[PDB]
Order: C-alpha cells, then structure tokens, then sequence
C-alpha cells in the first residue's frame, strides 16, 4: 500500500491509476503531489477524473485557434465572422438556442456551401425537426439529431432506411433503438432495410428486429447475411443457430455442430446431433514454480503488455518461462494468443479452495472465474474490479468488514485465490438463492441484481414462446451483460462436464421460461 512518490515510479498501467484512486479516495493528494499527475494517469476517465478534478478543476480544453469563435452568444452569432459561425453551428444545441429570423438569415448564408447546415437551421423553424430532415434524406443530419434526442421518432420510408447502414452512427442506433424498445416507428421502418445493404451486427439485430414483428423470412434473410459477413466464429454460430431455429435446414445444424467455437449454440447444435463434447487442453505443468510473484499487480500489468505485443517467436520463450502450476493462469493465457484461439482452455487453478464445494457450484465459480480474469489473481478492471472474482472495492468491504468480520480487512485481498473464490461463492450463494438459473446469476453478478429483476419482471422476457429463451437472450437490454451470459453460461456446461457432473444444455433452456 504505496506512496505517491514509489507509484510515480512505476509504469503507467490500471494498477497504478487504481493505487492513485485509493490516494484520492482517502484525501492523501495535496493540491502540489496533484499537479504533474494526468501525465501518470493510464485511463483518464470515470471515478480518477472526478477526484483529481476535485483537487485541480479542468482548465481546458478549447482549441487555441477558434477561442474567439466561443465568446459569441447566441445573441451576438452574426457579428461573428463566417468560419465563427460554422463552428458554432456543429451543435444542435446552440442551433435550437436562436431565433428563428438568425435561422432563417444563416440558412441562406450556407446554402450553396454547407446546405447540412441550412437543412438543419431551416428543421429547428418547425416544431418537428426531424420530419424537415427525413424529408430531406438528409442522412448526417439525422444522426445529428438523434445524437442530440432519442424522442424524436417517425417512419421511414424505403429509400431512406437504405441509406442510413452507410453512417458510422447506424450501428449503435439499431442496437440501441432494438434492445431498448424505443422508436417503434424507426424499429418498424428498418424492416425494410435490404438485407444487401447491411453486415455483421447491423445484420444481426435486423434480424432480432424482424422476429419481434414476427417476420421470419425477413429475419432468415438478415441472419443469413450477418452469417455470411461476421468475423468471429463464435458470433456467425449465433446467426446459424438462428438461420437453423427459423428455418430448419438440417445443414445450418449440421455446419453449427461442426464449428471449432465453442459456445452455447455449438455446444447446443452438438448435443441435438449426437456429436461428441469438445476436446478440453489438459495444462498439467510438472515444474512447481518460477520466480514471478502472482501477487504482485505492477508485475501483471508488465507482463501482460509483453505478452499482448509479443511475436510468434517471444509468446513460445514465455510459454516455456511461465510453463509451472503457480503461474497456471498465465500459462493459459500466454497459449491462448500462441494458438490464435483455436483450442479450448479450462483450467482449474487454486482448486483446493473449491474442491469441497458440491460441483455444480465450483463450475458456476469457475466459469465466473474465467470471464471474468481468466484467473489472474492480480486483475484490475478499468472500474477497479479486483481478483480472480472481479469484486469492486465496495461489495468486498461490504463482505470482508461488515459481514465476515475479518480481521485488518483490506480490499486488495480480493488479489488472494483463498479470498476471491471464498467471497466468490459467498455472493453466487445469494444471488442464486434469488434467481437460480446460472444464467440468471451469470447477469446479476455482471450487471446487478436490481437490473435482472426488473429484466424478469417485464411480460416480454423469458416467457413463453416460440423463440424463447433464445430470443430473450438477444433482447438483455445492456449489451455487456448480453454477452456475459452467453460466454459463462458455455464455460459452465464445460465445467460440469470437465467435473463429472455433466448437464443437457437443453435442460438449461427449459429451465429458463
């Protein structure tokens, strides 16, 4: 537990913003240790930004070249000279903030070279801006103005709904409109959208889109596509599943049970066609140890740099070098990026803290586990998630002071195996004594039990019908979450299975509605 000066010292990684965060938090920066310090800020963002800002208020930042552009108001925008004027005009904000004559005089001004800056002037005239830009097909625009509001919605004809997968924005748009339910009229609109002009998640969710308007032949036709387009493995099994599901074309089954990812729909696919479980790596390293020390955050944070800007030839001196049963973690870690993910690795590391758990319960730990750090008993999220377990500051005080009582508690035992997979269990025990399914718990444990709950509460999640649970797995509002099921709910089945405790994952799927 260091001083400023010591961490100052050490190279700019999340274990060094975490130490400083813990400085801020317990008020041990002055106002002078504070100055020269965003220089030794690894990710200058969330919770370490607001506490130095606490200590040193934001100067910055606007450009030195535009500063007199920015001491213009609303009331005094046309004594600003033309580039003033533009400039001011990327925000919709100050856009809405004029009246309507300096719209109309400005709109004018810009015709003929920024007619996107006249379009959305002469929209912000009426009281339904973004008709005046659908009506355009002004396709910048309309982004802007769903950047600058979500409440606006319309429908959109053909025409335009095919041009907006051209813009950056569309991705994120479609999610979020899809996965949130908002923008009926902008959801119901984009099925339309051919599935030529789209790809990869834009496809995806089109697709997801059309089953809620129960569209099958248009949502095949969009999973197809994103089938046909995705990069990762694992991501075009989930649009064959669903290509499968819909259509049932014993081939797209086939081709699934197939696949060299290993996740829930493969898994799934493997099980409907009497495949065999897939190959687990067995990792039994003879040598005991080496002279790393696992509990040493800075050292991980070194380590895993090299290890992720490694060539071909150094990740086979590292493989060797971390190749013992005390540094397991890395090993698997280092193997995983030496055979570019191709093979299926499960390790079971500090196992004698688990093994007296009945085994259900050390596969729902492991495969927390292994989301969560791949078992780097130093870990550090961006958000300061600690251990194995990934426990924030907060809930391992909460357990380590208040409930367990342990003596001289300090949240940095979340980096101790004992300790991460103690309170592990201690918090899966709760969380499944509410919501039992591991996939349940898999959410809440990422996301919190307060989001889960009100996810199962609504009429429309993990109910009955045709498509569930799998359409509801596609609908988890928050897409982190999303995909943290999917990834610990495959690393359970595997586990169960590593253990002799095996399990259907279709039993897991009935279980769900």
């Amino acid at each position: 537990q260091y001083s400023i000066e010591k961490l100052k010292k050490e190279e700019n990684s999340l274990a060094k913003d975490y130490y400083i965060y813990r400085l801020l938090e317990k008020n041990k920066i002055s106002k002078k240790d504070a100055q020269d310090l965003n220089s030794h800020i690894f990710r200058y963002i969330g919770k370490i930004k607001s506490e130095l800002e606490k200590i040193i208020p934001l100067k910055p930042y606007i450009n030195p070249k535009y500063a007199k552009c920015y001491t213009y108001t609303a009331n005094t925008i046309l004594d600003a000279n033309l580039t003033c004027q533009s400039v001011r005009l990327n925000s919709l904000v100050f856009i809405a903030s004029l009246n309507s004559k300096d719209r109309t005089t400005l709109a004018q001004t810009f015709k003929n070279q920024r007619p996107d800056l006249t379009n959305l002037l002469l929209a912000f005239n009426t009281s339904d801006p973004m008709s005046y830009i659908v009506q355009k097909e002004d396709i910048n625009g309309f982004f802007k103005l769903y950047n600058y509001s979500k409440k606006y919605d319309l429908d959109l004809n053909t025409s335009l709904v095919n041009k907006l997968p051209n813009h950056i924005g569309f991705k994120d748009f479609a999610q979020n409109i899809i996965i949130k339910k908002e923008n009926p009229k902008f959801r119901h609109s984009m099925l339309e959208i051919n599935p030529e002009n789209v790809s990869e998640d834009s496809a995806f969710y089109l697709g997801v889109n059309a089953l809620t308007y129960d569209k099958t032949e248009l949502a095949y036709d969009f999973f197809k596509k994103a089938a046909q387009s995705f990069k990762s493995q694992s991501n075009k099994d989930n649009a064959i599943f669903w290509m499968w599901l819909i259509k049932n074309n014993e081939e797209d089954l086939k081709t699934l049970s197939q696949s060299s990812s290993l996740n829930i729909y493969s898994l799934y696919a493997k099980e409907l066609t009497n495949t065999p479980f897939p190959k687990i790596e067995s990792l039994n390293p003879s040598k005991k140890k080496n002279n790393f020390n696992m509990q040493d955050p800075f050292a991980w944070q070194k380590i895993n740099k090299q290890i992720r800007d490694a060539n071909a030839s150094q990740l086979d001196v590292l493989a060797k070098e971390f190749d013992t049963q005390e540094t397991l973690p890395i090993y698997a870690y280092i193997l995983e990026r030496k055979n570019n993910f191709k093979k299926h690795y499960f390790i079971m590391p500090y196992y004698d803290n688990i093994k007296d758990y009945n085994k259900t319960r050390q596969a729902l730990i492991l495969a927390i586990a292994r989301q969560e750090s791949r078992f780097i008993p130093t870990a550090i999220s961006v958000s300061y998630a600690l251990g194995m377990m990934q426990f924030m500051p907060f809930l391992a005080n909460h357990i380590g002071e208040k409930e367990l009582k342990i003596p001289n508690f300090d949240q940095d035992f979340m980096f101790k195996p004992e300790i991460a997979y103690y309170f592990g269990n201690y918090h899966l025990n709760y969380l499944e004594s509410r919501l039992k399914s591991p996939l349940f718990v898999a959410y809440a444990y990422n996301g919190g039990i307060g989001f889960t709950n009100r996810m199962l509460a609504r009429n429309d999640m993990f109910k009955t019908g045709k498509f569930e649970p799998f359409l509801s797995m596609e609908l988890v509002p928050y897409q982190e979450s999303r995909i943290y099921g999917k990834k610990v709910l495959a690393n359970y089945i595997v586990y169960r299975h590593l253990l002799n405790d095996s399990i259907k994952i279709s039993d897991i799927f009935e279980n769900l509605i």
